[PDB]
């Protein structure tokens, strides 16, 4: 548990502000690390990998992909879906 | 050669385009299925597969994803990336 957290939670913001994160844990020696997004920001959750990949030349692999979904829950208890990406990557 | 082509690749038209696409696919007997996008249209891909596997309740599942770039050539020989998904389904 003492060891930096290896989640990338990418969301709104512009996407090399998730790249830098990802690569600040690189040079922490964290050497696996989970980039995970929901909906819109799927796509740049991807992106972030992707540039990451590049940006870090050593070699980044992509070691496990899940899709899924999660239920958002409203104010008035209706419930709705969401997308969710998780990728897992590997120096 | 000769069965119904297995891939939906998805672009900018609405997400229900897409899952029309490939519910039809499922019902002419096509059981295994491939989801392309890139770009943007990587969060439709994701949301796609995730609202066909409930309208076709059929139990459909992520056979296997697979992330990457690819290079896009401009009219003057420039290139950049773009990132790209595909994702299998099957029945």
């Amino acid at each position: 548990g003492a060891t930096p957290s290896n989640v990338v939670l990418v969301g709104k913001k512009p996407v090399m502000n998730y790249v830098l994160a990802a690569l600040t844990l690189l040079n922490q020696g964290v050497s696996e690390i989970t980039i995970k997004a929901r909906g819109r920001a799927i796509s740049k959750a991807v992106d972030t990998v992707e540039i990451v990949r590049n940006r870090a030349l050593d070699k980044i692999e992509v070691k496990e992909i899940r899709i899924g979904s999660q239920v958002v829950t409203s104010q008035d208890g209706r419930q709705s879906r969401v997308s969710t990406i998780e990728i897992g990557i590997r120096k």
